[PDB]
């Protein structure tokens, strides 16, 4: 279990080649919907990985955006544009990876079959090396946070943005739902396997907001 995460990182040269291969596959896989992508949509996705996601995801996680002013209006437009673009880009199905910090109080509740809801966009990489990079440092928090590495089985919702762009990046629109399939907690690490699920198909389980820790529904 979680073998891909547990093994040593591959070399920079190998990771770079794998990322190039993925970019090439992504470009080769554009479908008829790609024809309808607009200049603003292309630009928005190109800006996403670099800087766009930081403000967009803060907006999506915010309890209150009264201080945002025109920045809130711009954030809403940007979010709408990226979502529209995603639906015109190739789907990716298979395994991908993400690292994030999760409240210990939430982690202590989680079981197989529970559903995690991400309020922000969800960014994953098909390369575990890349996922490990983005969760090394510990945020300032009054609540204990733990580093979690996710192994994501994607069967819906994920679109590659690597053809327009982080290496081998597969993005989900906000509010993506992920059902827990396996958990490995040791004194040293926490790994969670999840599978993409449709929100409307989620029944008689417990849903949690992955960022706030709060129960959903």
């Amino acid at each position: 279990p979680f073998d891909a995460i547990k093994q040593p990182n591959r070399s920079e040269e190998e990771v770079t080649q794998l990322a190039e291969d993925f970019k090439d596959w992504s470009k080769a896989s554009n479908g008829w919907r790609y024809s309808f992508i607009t200049a603003n949509e292309k630009e928005a996705v190109e800006d996403f990985s670099i800087s766009g996601y930081q403000t967009a995801n803060d907006y999506l996680r915010a309890t209150d955006t009264s201080t945002w002013g025109v920045a809130g209006a711009d954030a809403r437009q940007y979010i709408r544009t990226v979502k529209s673009a995603l639906n015109k880009l190739p789907k990716y199905k298979g395994t991908a990876y993400r690292g994030t910090w999760v409240k210990l109080s939430l982690l202590n509740k989680l079981e197989e079959g529970d559903v995690l809801v991400e309020p922000a966009f969800t960014s994953t990489s098909t390369l575990p090396e890349v996922a490990k990079r983005f969760s090394v440092v510990h945020p300032n928090s009054p609540q204990r946070l733990k580093r979690v590495l996710f192994e994501v089985k994607i069967n819906q919702g994920g679109h590659t943005i690597a053809g327009l762009s982080k290496e081998a990046e597969v993005l989900f629109a906000p509010n993506a739902h992920f059902r827990i399939t396996q958990i490995e907690r040791t004194s040293n690490h926490t790994y969670i396997g999840v599978e993409t699920v449709k929100a409307s198909a989620v029944k008689n389980t417990q849903k949690y907001n992955l960022y706030s820790g709060e129960e959903v529904e």
